[PDB]
């Protein structure tokens, strides 16, 4: 609803370090839809416990490969456009 379905359903090619992060949570291809990139990023965040019960909508990614890719120590999962922009920086 923040991001149009057509944009979510577009095939993208992750840059190599984003691909490394996706491959770490079982993703086995060179290209994905934006929606699949976001799914695997979700799986990664939940696996590495980059969250906190005190602030349940904040990803805490400082000193993690995710924080290096996105250029921030933390971000809000409610800011979908800002998150898409951070992912576009990591697509070929
Ligand atoms: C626990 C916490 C921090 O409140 C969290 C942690 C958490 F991992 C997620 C979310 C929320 C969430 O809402 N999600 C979906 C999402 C958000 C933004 C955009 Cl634009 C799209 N998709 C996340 O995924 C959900 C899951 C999945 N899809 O498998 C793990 C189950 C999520 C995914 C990617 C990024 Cl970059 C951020 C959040």
């Amino acid at each position: 609803s923040q991001i149009p379905a057509s944009e979510q359903e577009t095939l993208v090619r992750p840059k190599p370090l984003l691909l490394k992060l996706l491959k770490s949570v079982g993703a086995q291809k060179d290209t994905y839809t934006m929606k699949e990139v976001l799914f695997y990023l979700g799986q990664y965040i939940m696996t590495k416990r980059l969250y906190d019960a005190a602030q349940q909508h904040i990803v805490y990614c400082s000193n993690d490969l995710l924080g290096d890719l996105f250029g921030v120590p933390s971000f809000s999962v409610k800011e979908h456009r800002k998150i898409y922009t951070m992912i576009y920086r990591n697509l070929v």
